């Protein structure tokens, strides 16, 4: 069951382009936005583009991007907030991950709107 990921902050939908550009998008049109949540284990997850296959990653910088192999910085703790909302916490970095009001995405650190998503399973 596929998932949008919706940010709450701006009103975005996470979406990863086929380049590997990773953004926020308010166009829930968009081909791009529809991401499996794939189990490591209990608890984290890869972020995974249904429409390209790309993994979703944050390098030591904060910089949010996609890759095409799940690499040393695609496993994420998901976290249910008290709120309804998750986070995604990078498991190698700490960085969350976060899409700000102008639908940039980056590492982001605890506290600030930017990190809280609603996964909204497609169907």
């Amino acid at each position: 069951k596929p998932k949008l990921l919706y940010c709450s902050n701006g009103g975005h939908f996470l979406r990863i382009l086929p380049d590997g550009t990773v953004d926020g998008t308010r166009d829930r049109s968009d081909q791009h936005i529809q991401f499996q949540l794939s189990a490591e284990s209990v608890g984290e997850v890869y972020i995974k583009s249904t429409e390209t296959g790309q993994y979703l990653a944050i390098d030591t910088d904060g910089l949010v991007y996609g890759s095409q192999t799940p690499n040393e910085e695609c496993l994420f703790l998901e976290r249910l907030e008290e709120n309804h909302y998750n986070t995604y916490i990078s498991k190698k970095h700490g960085w969350y991950l976060g899409i700000k009001k102008n639908g940039s995405v980056k590492g982001t650190h605890y506290g600030q709107k930017a990190i809280l998503f609603l996964p909204l399973p497609v169907s």
